[PDB]
């Protein structure tokens, strides 16, 4: 014993055969159709309203449910191509969005499309956020966390993220959404519950997430129990390994429109 359910799921995950993992990573998950979005971005239709990545539909799913209500100044730590930034520009109460990513050889460089509100969005690449000082903001976004086959490695990097956002949350942002890659260890649930008492909010699982990751999102509009919501998600991914394979629930990708904003 000694293992959490999430630590049990990870061990079983690492022991699946090639196809067993292949047919499981998207068994029963929701997924937006990205075929026509890439073809228009590959060609260059910047005013078609196409999302730059799958991150737009994931963040949209959270906002269309009030899991957070962005407004005012928005900071997007780890913007990559800008899926979260280009969607936040379409929110009415949002007035300004600033993005920061690393980019480089093995990372995503920001894309410049013109969906609705593109003129208020800036994406500065080559920025290490862990060495960047925190600014006062209205809403804070963070989608940083690379996957590892080791739960202890995912633990360490997830903790590095939550310490970094500690000074950003200290700038009293009104709303926030922070990616929690590994929330299933004993220390994480201890850590997250400590940050919750202090900064509020709650942990949420997104159906668009693959079953190959235990990531959950720490949003400001939720008030779910720390240990209960994780264990519910740990049991979900475990139950999806045992039974028969399930189809993917496809849905239409988000369209962000076009045009400028004053
Ligand atoms: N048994 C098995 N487990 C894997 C494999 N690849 C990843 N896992 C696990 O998947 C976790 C995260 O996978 P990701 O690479 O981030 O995303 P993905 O679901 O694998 O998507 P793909 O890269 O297309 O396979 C890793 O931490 C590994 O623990 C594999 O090939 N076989
Ligand atoms: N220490 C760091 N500082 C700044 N950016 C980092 C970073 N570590 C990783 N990143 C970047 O953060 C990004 C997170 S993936 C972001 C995807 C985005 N939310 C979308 O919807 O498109 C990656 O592209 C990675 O290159």
């Amino acid at each position: 014993t000694g293992e959490t359910l999430g630590e049990k799921w990870k061990a079983r995950l690492n022991q699946m055969s090639a196809l067993e993992f292949y047919s499981y990573k998207k068994s029963g998950i929701t997924e937006v159709c990205r075929e026509e979005a890439r073809r228009a971005l590959k060609d260059g239709v910047a005013t078609g309203g196409h999302a730059v990545s799958r991150g737009s539909a994931k963040l949209r799913w959270l906002v269309e449910r009030g899991y957070l209500q962005p407004y005012g100044k928005v900071i997007d730590l780890g913007c990559g191509r800008g899926g979260w930034s280009y969607y936040a520009a379409t929110i009415r109460k949002v007035q300004e969005v600033k993005g920061y990513t690393k980019g480089g050889p093995g990372h995503e460089e920001p894309m410049l499309v013109q969906s609705y509100g593109w003129n208020i969005v800036r994406l500065k690449s080559g920025v290490d956020v862990f060495h960047m000082a925190a600014e006062p903001c209205d809403t804070l976004l963070c989608d940083i966390g690379e996957s590892s086959s080791s739960p202890e490695v995912e633990e360490a990097r997830t903790l590095r993220v939550l310490s970094m956002v500690g000074d950003w949350l200290e700038k009293r942002p009104g709303a926030f959404c922070i990616k929690v890659l590994c929330p299933y260890t004993s220390t994480m649930m201890e850590t997250l519950e400590r940050l919750q008492r202090r900064y509020g909010g709650g942990l949420v699982r997104v159906p668009l997430s693959r079953n190959s990751t235990h990531e959950m999102y720490w949003v400001s509009g939720a008030k779910s129990n720390t240990i209960k919501s994780v264990s519910t998600t740990s049991q979900l991914l475990l139950g999806r390994m045992d039974g028969p394979r399930r189809p993917v629930k496809y849905e239409e990708d988000v369209n962000l429109g076009s045009g400028t904003r004053a």
